[PDB]
């Protein structure tokens, strides 16, 4: 018809491949009219740090996002806030209470070294699928490829990190259990220029929901060729 010759896609449900959006506190029809005109490109919405506390219609945005088949889960830092006040049951309850079936693990404000973040990912992995962050939000050499491995033993569905690590992690360890966050076009066009079309990122803003898949399928001219 209008065919063209195009980079393979993976289809939903992804298990690679994935594009994580970020909610910063969008409105609700905002929100809906985004997810409902993007939904088959978007595979996970992030509802960003504590921002799900401050939302009045969190329950309609999860249910929006239900039901054009899309994951979500609360930043790692609603994590941290909780455990930083020793509450972790409540931040427990909390996921569990809003239906979760994954959520976020991190150290990245919170004092707290890698080996005690890998033993919250072992405790919430029999209830949930755990996706960890490696890296923090303020050092560390290559440590970096060993909270990775860490995390994966510990029970990780898959790691977020933050491009040299991206040839430092070709040995081994599968590049697919991992996810980038590319928060702009320059980062996400050379993830997918250094792995491919079917990269995982994170942290992809709302207003890219479809200009990151044109990235991907070469529609755009950073990513053409």
């Amino acid at each position: 018809d209008f065919s063209l010759e195009l980079p393979v896609r993976t289809n939903k449900p992804r298990e690679t491949g994935q594009s994580i959006l970020i909610d910063n506190g969008y409105p609700l029809q905002f929100f809906k009219d985004a997810i409902a005109g993007a939904s088959d490109y978007i595979d996970f919405v992030k509802f960003g740090w504590g921002t799900s506390l401050l939302t009045k219609d969190l329950e309609e945005k999860i249910s929006t996002l239900k039901e054009h088949d899309i994951t979500f889960f609360f930043g790692g830092t609603l994590f941290e806030k909780y455990v930083s006040q020793k509450k972790v049951n409540e931040f427990h309850r909390y996921c569990t209470y809003f239906g979760c079936e994954y959520i976020e693990i991190s150290n990245g404000t919170l004092p707290m070294t890698n080996k005690e973040k890998a033993a919250y990912i072992a405790d919430f992995s029999d209830e949930f699928l755990v996706l960890s962050e490696v890296g923090s939000k303020d050092q560390s050499s290559e440590e970096w490829l060993e909270y990775i491995v860490e995390d994966m033993e510990a029970g990780a569905e898959k790691v977020i990190t933050e491009q040299i690590v991206d040839d430092i992690i070709s040995s081994d360890i599968d590049i697919n259990r991992l996810i980038f966050e590319a928060p702009n076009k320059t980062l996400q066009q050379g993830f997918i220029q250094k792995i491919g079309p079917n990269v995982n990122l994170a942290n992809i803003p709302f207003h890219d929901a479809i200009a990151l898949e044109t990235l991907r399928l070469g529609l755009r001219s950073d990513t053409f060729f």
